[PDB]
RNA sequence: GAGGGCGCUUACCACUUUGUGAUUCAUGACUGGGGUGAAGUCGUAACAAGGUAACCGUAGGGGAACCUGCGGUUGGAUCA
């Protein structure tokens, strides 16, 4: 409860009882999430409110409310998981290998 | 004179000092695991004969669930 701005960030990274999210100058802020959202992945803008600090410019974290439509996402379905969303809203990938351990076709 | 007092000295001994142990609390870089976590990643181990039957003891292996070797049990199916 008592939540602050709501405004367009982009999430860090996830760790499924909160995320890291980064706000629209490079602070780095984390925040955990609505239980009413059903994915959230690295690199996702979404709608969130950095909470409010208990100490005056010490705050522990944020809510994460909304999540915006996605232009790609990254699904691979797995054994008695289902299928996942991995990352999401990406214009271009790179794979990486290399020749150790092996390089296969 | 007898005797007493004072003074001195000795015995006992508190406090106090050094050397060096035992024990206890607080602090403590670092470090060992374990628990609490529905959505995170990695795999599919076990529960059906759970897809190499499982488990126990012990040794070795490797991100990990585990696997292999030896021995035992049925808390195992199918089986005469
Ligand atoms: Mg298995
Ligand atoms: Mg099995
Ligand atoms: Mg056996």
């Amino acid at each position: 409860n008592l939540f602050g701005e709501p405004d367009e960030g982009i999430v860090i990274s996830r760790f499924g009882m909160h995320a890291d999210v980064e706000s629209a100058d490079g602070d780095v802020h984390r925040c955990n999430i609505r239980r009413t959202i059903r994915s959230l992945v690295t690199g996702d803008r979404v709608v969130w409110r950095p909470g409010k600090p208990a100490a005056e410019g010490v705050n522990v974290k944020g809510i994460v409310e909304a999540v915006h439509e996605r232009t790609s996402v990254l699904t691979r379905p797995d054994f008695y998981d289902g299928v996942k969303p991995i990352a999401a809203n990406i214009d271009q990938i790179v794979i990486v290998s290399a020749i150790l351990p092996e390089l296969s076709l």
